[PDB]
């Protein structure tokens, strides 16, 4: 199997969205937080929720390929 | 440009390593948690270092990939 | 307006949900602590999304109901 | 048995008091963190009192009210 | 002004109230952190209250006795 | 066995030294927080020193007499 | 100047006193809490005191050689 | 074995690199925090990895190696 994201200038188009890139460093930092609190968020609510929400999962996702292609893109810069 | 990460059974195939599944709800908290420690210890240490080690923003991609792929197989798993 | 929870013994009940408490001090902690985190996510999405999604609002107002309804029963029993 | 909690604008009124708010994403993660603390200073309390005092479970109860007032008036403003 | 502490073997005797310590490190560290988490509730409930609980003032001085005394104890009975 | 805490205007008379209060509600806050740092200090030394330091003792002692004192001031201000 | 320090085996010398370090992953970890609550606590005191105790700043220090001599028993070992 | 630090000024000499401290109580906190921080990264990597980066375990024990040396500048300065 594969996952794709692709990359255009400072956009990342994933999941028929697209992901605007501002500032590098401080996007990666903001966006390793976002998956650290829905990451913690989901962990503490799987003691009430037999099944917890396919959203926050589909978020966790969404958030990671942000990481993933903005720690990409700040590789990319630094080698340039 | 594209990013490709590819997935067989329980493993992620991507710059020329393998990072083998075993608990996927497992693998994603300490993945997150893994991004995390990197992003904030990147951040405290741009107040000394000129320039934060390359070697850091090389495993921030790594475990971000890694949970990118991780999530993808969770949600997958649940769809089935 | 007016909201209205009602509480059959140690269930809550709200918005077509049922919410059984188990171990009071333990669960208003608990409780507490998502009802924070929900609060501090959106605020965190809310720096890349336009529209944080409407389940998360939902999910913040649904624990915080549970969280007044916990306490309740919290101090009725102390006072008993 | 039942839980009134009645709203007028921004204002909740609930056990002889009334709640002002005035800024929501703020005043909820605020809110729940005085909860948090409530509970928390009363189990740690509960090692040393047979008795902790009802004011703590009367404050404890009113800011788990304000809290779920606050997150109603949140998610209305989303909606509108 | 005096304040007066009175110690009976391992009983604080203030306030009319007697309050007897069973494990001294323990009861030491337990204190302390009772006291912190009265003034850190304090500070975080001055936002709203605009005049903050004697109750809560009350508690943290008569804690703060206990942790003086304990405190007492302890170093009386090093130097034995 | 009696602690005897002597307090003229807003000095505090304790073991040969004298401790000023200069901001009653903000002395409180940071007294509460270094007895809470003393103590967590001795409890994390613990597990290294065979005898956590009497200097440590002795600080924590002396710091929570000033909040013992400034405690009471403060109770004594609210009453005037 | 010049800063020595002496390690023999899993122990290190240093100012009249000797170190045994015995799980060096946790020893770092308890070692650098408690250099940064030393540092803390001394920065906390200095608000009210203008000489902070002399063995304040000696615990610092030794713990700081501790860990950095613990740090250097680390790379050798992972090394080998 | 001998661990020789080496300190010009406010200048750490150590393995091919020079370090300028510059506030020594604000530095000795940073590098408490960035030393705990890289043992607690080597620690969750470690779940993982079969080999950590040689590189973490480098920059550990250097930044170690700069919390003793500020250490010592710390304590030198308060005795003059």
């Amino acid at each position: 199997s594969k996952i794709t994201i692709n990359i255009k200038d400072n956009t990342i188009e994933y999941g028929h969205k697209e992901f605007v890139l501002s500032n590098l460093q401080e996007d990666i930092k903001n966006l390793a937080e976002i998956v650290y609190q829905l990451a913690k968020l989901i962990e503490k609510l799987s003691q009430y929720e037999e099944e917890v929400d396919t959203e926050l999962y589909n978020l966790l996702h969404e958030y990671a390929i942000y990481l993933a292609g903005a720690t990409s893109m700040f590789i990319d810069s630094e080698n340039k």
